[PDB]
RNA sequence: AAUCUCUUUGCCUUUUGGCUUAGAUCAAGUGUAGUAUCUGUUCUUGUAACAAGACCUCAAUGAGGCUC
């Protein structure tokens, strides 16, 4: 149950971060978003 | 196999990896210095008589059969 809990929580964290990711180039827009966070 | 999803924060989670004469130039009837080879013609009599792969045994498989 400990192993299953770690696996399932890892899956949940991983998929939540994927859903956040899904909302000129990928790196260039990530840099522009970082600059918008900076301001 | 026991919950799942959205917003707002926190984390940045594929989130700019040196230097110098901003390295230099927006460009030249080029000059200069090396390393090679050539290119091309062109090719080597007739007629008659007479004569003639299968199977078996031993065994690294070849020798023998008035054999076919």
């Amino acid at each position: 149950k400990l192993a299953v809990s770690l696996q399932s929580e890892s899956k949940k964290r991983y998929e939540a971060r994927k859903r956040q990711m899904q909302n000129i180039n990928d790196k260039n827009k990530q840099f522009n978003e970082k600059l918008s966070r900076e301001s």
